[PDB]
């Protein structure tokens, strides 16, 4: 029946898009309410170096900004909250959903409504890593796209463009100003921990596969949950607490989560020319409630 | 990295509603006074098979059931239309957009809005392969989830989901009845022939992992266009009309089509070992115009 990376329908989140521009930056900005939300280096007057944030807010005024959408809104409130740039406009979207705030944890999915200029292009899953970075394709202008996640019918706000690492990966923030792994909102050269793969995920994705006619990895073999967490440790893995969050999957595919446990160890050398649903390596985007929903609904 | 996107769906959720009849269950696309969904719901038994016209006869309007959050649409009228069912109902969709109706071919993109018993649940971007399938994900009671596209502000409504093959293929149909494929909708064997690589998407595809620092499949040889379409005829490859589509990606990437032509056929075999993108074979869903904005935007 397939598995593939799917987005939450975007429809609650589009209507709050706006552009904002300040002098020659512009970017994308979320309208709630009487209030918009951008990150803060649309002010600075020179994104070449580390910026002086303080230098920037002094120097600000409120004339400069621009925040429309297809509609001009008149700024007049600005203020900082942590890297996220807060400003008042003299209109209330009529468009506003009913939403709130969080924090996305590692392992964890969430969708992404990338968007140009206030305009949203495209939207589409992703996943948290481990050192508070996801696998997006920003580029030029999209700073400001919104992630956002949506469990039993409450819309939670939870991400925000801001940059992109050297090494390729995108450092946003929340939406009460603060960065995820603890990255600064400056154009410097800073350096990503390793990635430590969650185990939970690679398990779910190997159900997935079982669940797709997918089973040449599988053998007469089943490592312990004790001896696979100390294989974990070793090669940045996720250590299992317990095999629970898989008990409907293993009855259905009739296998067990240490089955796949100790093909997780032997898949991690490679897959010797083989796919997992087109997968050439192992693969952490996918959760277990992700997996569980895409394949019974 | 390169990722297969959806345009959003803000203009294609609020036509989604849910159709039952009988023990059936799925969707319907509400548009005007119009609600299109597919003809199989109002077949009795789905297990054998169906004789549509005889279903039609037995046809009870108070029996179905269309309906969207808390409106209840009474349909006045029903006819067949292809492999669709079209219904009137008695209300028309205060939020129906601008929109026309479109066919899509072989190696073009499109986005998918899967629709679960009238919910819209997930979104997420696919593409047509030569026999008129696509490799999506559907399952019970996702039929009638539609496919769309824009251009240019334009909204196409060109897919409705109908039935999976036996080895995975989805199928579906355009808005006019026309299913993709010329498959039937009929729960018997149908197979799907061979699939031909779309060589215009591989080269996509491989030109987007020079972007992202992956060159081991480039060596220093070439290979002719017209070597290239000699070997697709034999190999399930389309042909190649011309370089011009890519020159943007040559320039920027410093590799011709010609050498990466060279990569497609030593690759086909196999990428002994390696991997390109994650991906364990050569992938075709992505047009040129597809990777290029996603690489470059504008
Ligand atoms: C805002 N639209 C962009 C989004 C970028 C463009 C490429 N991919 C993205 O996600 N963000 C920026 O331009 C921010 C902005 C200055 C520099 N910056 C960067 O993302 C740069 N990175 C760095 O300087 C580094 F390495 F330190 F992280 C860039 C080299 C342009 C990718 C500020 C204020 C951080
Ligand atoms: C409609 N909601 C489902 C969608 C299916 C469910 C699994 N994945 C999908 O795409 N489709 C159907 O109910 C159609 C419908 C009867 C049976 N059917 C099928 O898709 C079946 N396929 C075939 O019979 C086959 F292989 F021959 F094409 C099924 C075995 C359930 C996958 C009718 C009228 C074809």
């Amino acid at each position: 029946s397939g598995l593939r990376k799917m987005a939450q329908p975007s429809g609650l989140v589009e209507p709050c898009i706006v552009r904002v521009s300040y002098g020659n930056n512009v970017l994308n900005g979320l309208w709630l309410g009487d209030e918009v939300i951008c990150p803060r280096h649309v002010i600075a007057s020179d994104t070449t170096r580390v910026i002086n944030y303080e230098n920037e807010m002094s120097s600000v005024r409120l004339h400069n900004f621009s925040v429309s959408k297809n509609v001009f809104l008149g700024v007049v409130s600005a203020k900082y909250k942590g890297v996220n740039l807060v400003l008042k406009v003299n209109q209330v979207n009529p468009n506003t959903p009913e939403h709130k705030f969080k924090s996305i944890k590692a392992g964890e999915s969430f969708n992404i409504l990338a968007c140009y200029e206030g305009c949203p292009g495209s939207v589409y899953g992703v996943n948290m890593r481990s050192q508070g970075t996801i696998k997006g394709s920003f580029i030029a202008g999209t700073c400001g796209s919104v992630g956002y996640v949506s469990e039993n019918a409450t819309l939670y706000f939870v991400y925000m463009h801001h940059l992109e690492l050297g090494n390729g990966s995108h450092v946003g923030s929340n939406l009460e100003g603060e960065m995820y792994g603890g990255y600064e909102d400056q154009p410097s050269m800073q350096l990503e921990g390793t990635n430590v793969m969650s185990s939970d995920n690679v398990v779910a994705f190997l159900y997935a596969a079982l669940i797709n006619g997918e089973r040449w990895f599988v053998t007469n073999t089943s490592m312990s949950l004790e001896s696979y967490n100390t294989w974990a440790k070793t090669n940045s893995f996720t250590e299992l607490s317990s095999t629970d969050a898989f008990s409907m999957l293993a009855a259905k595919t009739g296998q067990s989560v240490e089955k796949l446990l100790d093909s997780i160890v032997r898949l991690n050398k490679g897959f010797g020319g083989r796919t997992i649903l087109s997968y050439g390596s192992l693969c952490d985007e996918f959760t277990p409630t992700e997996v569980i929903r895409q394949m019974y609904g």
